[PDB]
């Protein structure tokens, strides 16, 4: 009985933190952030949930929530505050990837280990991204799109551990700041996201064999600064802004049958959630 939680975000920044379970439906509320944040990021390393930057006011916190004691936990700070920051897990080591800080529109990474409470610079990405959407497939870290602090971006790279080095991969088909991005059966999919005139209802994939992406069914509502997850063989969207409303909508879609459906309201509508399943 995995759940999805979601940490965070904005509608001031938010300290809510809440788990969905999608079997029954339910909704729990949980320990509060002790420092309320949006334009953070969430992930999961051995069962224990980080929430990472963001804003509060950018922010360089780590905090670790641990369920079985509802409590969370300072943590480490980053090298410099990363708002609109994205996360990636590799090896049991965390990657905080881009985001901003003021004017500073960061291209840095860094990474942390959680058994010594340690950060430590990487290489830095080719593009500065904030907004940036974050995935590991097959132990490569991606950064996908975001916006350079003068173009907002269809570009993607990806991030080889083993040789600290960063190549560019195929461009999205579409330009994406602020969108929801994860790893679903060998493909990395962008959900939604600002395409400089509009938030974005479309949803592509980049498939690992043939180095394309390629657009599958569209949202019901566009959104961007949207939580993102895979839980049990589907991915699920929470919230963001449309544009003109901070959704509490919750998408779900199907990739056998390419589809979505609407699963379930968060408590309240927010954006720039941080989202993660243990
Ligand atoms: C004022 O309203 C908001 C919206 C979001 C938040 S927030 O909490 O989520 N937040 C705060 C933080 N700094 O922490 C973040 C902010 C920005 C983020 N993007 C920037 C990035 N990726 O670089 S973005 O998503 O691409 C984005 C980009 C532009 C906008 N412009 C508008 O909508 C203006 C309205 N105009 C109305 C008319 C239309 C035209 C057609 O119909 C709609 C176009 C739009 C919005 C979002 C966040 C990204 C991730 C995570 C958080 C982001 C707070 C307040």
């Amino acid at each position: 009985g995995r759940l999805i939680y979601t940490a965070g975000g904005y509608f001031q920044s938010l300290s809510y933190l809440e788990a969905y379970n999608p079997s029954d439906g339910t909704w729990l509320r949980l320990a509060d952030l002790q420092v309320p944040r949006s334009g953070l990021a969430g992930c999961v390393v051995g069962g224990l949930l980080y929430a990472v930057g963001g804003r509060n006011t950018d922010s360089s916190a780590l905090d670790c929530y641990n369920p079985m004691t509802n409590q969370w936990s300072p943590c480490a700070p980053m090298s410099v505050p990363r708002n609109r920051i994205g996360v990636g897990v590799i090896d049991g080591h965390i990657y905080a990837v881009g985001g901003s800080h003021g004017c500073i529109h960061h291209n840095s990474v860094e990474r942390y280990e959680p058994e010594r409470d340690e950060w430590h610079l990487v290489a830095p990405m080719l593009t500065r991204r904030i907004g940036v959407g974050v995935a590991v497939l097959n132990r490569l870290l991606y950064a996908v799109g975001g916006f350079d602090g003068t173009n907002r971006l269809n570009s993607a790279e990806c991030y080889y551990p083993e040789r600290n080095e960063w190549r560019m991969i195929t461009a999205m088909n579409t330009i994406r700041s602020g969108a929801g991005v994860c790893v679903l059966h060998n493909c990395i999919y962008a959900a939604g996201g600002y395409d400089g005139q509009d938030q974005l209802n479309s949803v592509e994939r980049y498939d690992v064999e043939t180095e394309t992406w390629t657009f599958v069914a569209p949202m019901k509502h566009r959104r961007s600064a949207l939580g993102i997850t895979v839980h049990q063989g589907r991915i699920y969207v929470l919230g963001g802004y449309d544009g003109h409303t901070f959704l509490d909508s919750v998408e779900c879609y199907d990739p056998d049958t390419d589809t979505w459906s609407e699963v379930t309201r968060m408590t309240s509508g927010r954006s720039g959630v941080g989202v993660a399943v243990t």
